[PDB]
């Protein structure tokens, strides 16, 4: 999509040469915005045909508080298996902050229910907030927070939410984030009875691998195509209730797919 | 300054009218990016008399773990009063978690410090972050986190941060807020021996209070001034050792202030 090829051409045009953990080389800026109105249609990359399938379960992976990809690996989806260990432990990562952050005391927060419930009996609250970074436990994580901080909002019967996304390889990683938390807002908008509104997009470290660049422009060559439509065919009794089989897209004819090597 | 004022006419032309949990009303925009090259001079609001007193309290406050009004009061900064308990507590705020955010095992994570090292060490990095939003004490604070959350960033040897504001107050806390982050940036950039690059400024729910219309009318009538430069007059050991005698601005000639009164 538009916003999404514009900003591939952005980091290409003033990125900076940086060298990075995995080793591999980037080409960077440093903060970036962009809006998508989820009205125009569900934000799914067309310049490269992409599995919403994977999406979903990873999403609904969180929304369990599951941080073991057994359940991933249970729908074939591998995006952490490059990283979890010998028993698919990632750590506290996503999943359990979302749904268990452990407090010193003995609590554990549930973020998705607060949030929800902000959202229908306050939906004016400027912190409604779900935060993945918790500073106490980063080292035990097998890998820190990339969607690390989202805010949700509620105007004129209209839910939109905001995600910080400390870092992102936006070649291979970006499509899969937009769509996850569009996915989220639907699914938040259709519990609260709300419309859906914006998800705005906000990055820190936004990247480019240097493995990634011949493919970029590959894309960056193809024109973009109508955005799909987001279907859920059934209202699940809470938001911890959807299954694969309740979303559906429409009207998604993507460009051929385009691989490239992740940094690990 | 251009950008602020650009802001500033943006919450006028598009807000939207909301309530606050201070039954004062605004007008409200959601999810807003502004750039500031310190390179170009330090951003403090010139279409509006402000001082750097009070701001360069707050942040040496923060920078020590307080989180009692006293310091504050003792120097005349009223800014936390309206909050803070008969004993001049304001509960686990910014300093305490930016210094000593506490783990569910009974230890304290030093953010800034950790920072401190990783652009010493790692500045290559894309998780140099810190975080006031812990999730375990929201509830143990007397106000939640405006500014909370920020990370940084290093590139041809100059430091640059974004900060994630979820709440903004445009006409009274933004002022505050943006030469509050750059002040800082300039900080940790001594104390790495690096140049200073930009502040990134991000907003969740930005909005102008209805109280404060006539104000920012007044404002948005002047022309912003050339931005002053800030001057460091000593380098301390370390970044918590900074005295407020240490501060200087040149060349600072802005309009007349104005007042404006506070949504408690
Ligand atoms: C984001 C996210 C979830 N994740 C988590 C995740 C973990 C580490 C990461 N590390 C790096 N350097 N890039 C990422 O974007 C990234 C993302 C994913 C991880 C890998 C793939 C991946 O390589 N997909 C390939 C191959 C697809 C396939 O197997 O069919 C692709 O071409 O898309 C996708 C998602
Ligand atoms: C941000 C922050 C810290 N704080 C914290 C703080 C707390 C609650 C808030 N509540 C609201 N509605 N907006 C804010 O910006 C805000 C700021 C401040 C609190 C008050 C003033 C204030 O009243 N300033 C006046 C007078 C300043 C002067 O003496 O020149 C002004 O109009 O500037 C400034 C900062
Ligand atoms: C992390 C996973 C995700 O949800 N989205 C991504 O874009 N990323 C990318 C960012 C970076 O290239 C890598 C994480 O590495 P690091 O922790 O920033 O060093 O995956
Ligand atoms: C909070 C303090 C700060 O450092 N900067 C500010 O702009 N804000 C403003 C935002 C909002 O108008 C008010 C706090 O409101 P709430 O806590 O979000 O209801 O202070």
């Amino acid at each position: 999509m538009k916003q999404y090829l514009e900003l591939m051409q952005k980091v290409l045009d003033e990125g900076t040469q940086k060298n990075d953990r995995t080793g591999t080389g980037t080409l960077s800026i440093f903060g970036h915005q962009m809006r998508f109105n989820l009205q125009d249609g569900f934000p799914l990359v067309t310049t490269k045909r992409c599995h919403l399938r994977s999406i979903i379960h990873e999403l609904l992976w969180f929304l369990q508080g599951d941080t073991n990809i057994a359940y991933l690996h249970e729908n074939n989806v591998t995006i952490g298996d490059e990283w979890a260990d010998e028993n698919g432990d990632l750590g506290p990562v996503y999943g359990k902050q979302w749904r268990a952050w452990p407090t010193p005391d003995g609590r554990h927060i549930d973020q998705i229910t607060t949030v929800l419930n902000q959202l229908k009996n306050d939906p004016d609250s400027r912190r409604i907030i779900v935060s993945a970074w918790n500073v106490g436990e980063l080292d035990k994580m097998a890998l820190a927070p990339c969607h690390a901080f989202f805010q949700f909002y509620v105007a004129d019967g209209k839910l939109s939410c905001q995600l910080y996304q400390r870092s992102c390889d936006v070649f291979l990683g970006l499509p899969f984030n937009i769509a996850s938390y569009a996915l989220l807002v639907h699914m938040m908008a259709q519990q609260c009875d709300l419309e859906v509104g914006d998800f705005v997009w906000t990055g820190g470290d936004t990247h480019l691998y240097s493995n990634h660049m011949d493919q970029t422009h590959l894309q960056l060559s193809r024109e973009p195509r109508p955005l799909p439509k987001l279907i859920i065919k059934r209202k699940p009794e809470s938001i911890f209730d959807y299954r694969f089989e309740d979303f559906e897209i429409e009207g998604y004819d993507p460009h051929p797919g385009i691989k490239a090597p992740v940094a690990i």
